[PDB]
């Protein structure tokens, strides 16, 4: 299931650290992350294994990192446990395509 309205309720788990619309808080601003370069917001300083990772945030790279972030990038400052169900990750990735 890839629904952007159910992805807005799943993004309430992200809202306290991350704000979509230009504003960088505890994490960076997430407007248009689907396809965006790893360590790409010039303005937010990232972790050293996040800067050394490379490539882009594709829908499989976002599904692996949102399943467990500190197992995928060993030494990221993202203090989030994980989304185990596919519908929560796929609904959220449809909302992050909706806000490009
Ligand atoms: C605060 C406790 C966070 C929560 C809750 C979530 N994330 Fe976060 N995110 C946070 C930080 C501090 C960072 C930077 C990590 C680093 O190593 O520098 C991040 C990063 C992401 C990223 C990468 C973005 C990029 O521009 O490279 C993504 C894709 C990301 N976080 C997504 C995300 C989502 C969708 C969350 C809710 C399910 C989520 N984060 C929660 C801090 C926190």
């Amino acid at each position: 299931m890839a629904d952007p309205a159910a992805g807005e309720k799943v993004f309430g788990k992200c809202k306290a650290c991350h704000k979509l619309d230009g504003n960088d808080g505890v994490g960076p601003h997430l407007n248009g992350v689907v396809g965006r370069t790893v360590a790409g917001v010039d303005g937010f300083n990232y972790s050293d294994p996040m800067k050394a990772h490379g490539g882009d945030w594709t829908p499989e790279a976002l599904q692996e990192f949102l399943t467990n972030p500190k197992a995928v990038v060993k030494g990221t400052k993202m203090a989030f446990a994980g989304l185990p169900k596919i519908e929560d990750r796929a609904n959220l990735i449809a909302y992050l395509e909706g806000q490009q």
